[PDB]
């Protein structure tokens, strides 16, 4: 149907919107410490704390599937790289303060996001 192909533009169009956050996002990440999932090799012990690991490249896989519905998806996952990040670590260390670096520079482009996909009506 007409409609179904409507849908999928708005679809389209939504991730090229959170493709363009995306990228402003890991641009706050200089270090590249949230690139990657964390390894299981070098943390063998991380699934014991972290229930729900995220990293830009998981993000990344899914968004070019099509797989954020709205911005709320997009933002839970941005919220547990976030999360993960400052419960495994200790206050004390460089990856806790990459991620309340990240956490706060982030929060401006993710303002702006919401208005534009209400404005633009993306979802």
């Amino acid at each position: 149907s007409m409609e179904q192909v409507a849908m999928e533009l708005r679809l389209t169009e939504l991730t090229r919107l959170l493709r363009s956050v995306l990228d402003q996002l890991q641009d706050k990440d200089p270090a590249r410490i949230f690139a990657q999932p964390v390894s299981l090799k070098e943390v063998p012990d991380y699934l014991d704390h972290i229930k729900h690991p995220m990293d830009f490249a998981t993000m990344r896989k899914r968004l070019e599937a099509q797989g954020y519905k709205n911005l709320h998806e997009f933002e839970e996952d941005f919220d547990l790289i976030i999360d993960n990040c400052m419960k495994y670590n200790a206050r004390d260390t460089v990856f806790y303060r990459a991620a309340v670096r990240l956490r706060d520079q982030g929060g401006v482009v993710l303002r702006q996001a919401r208005r534009e996909v209400d404005s633009i009506g993306l979802e």
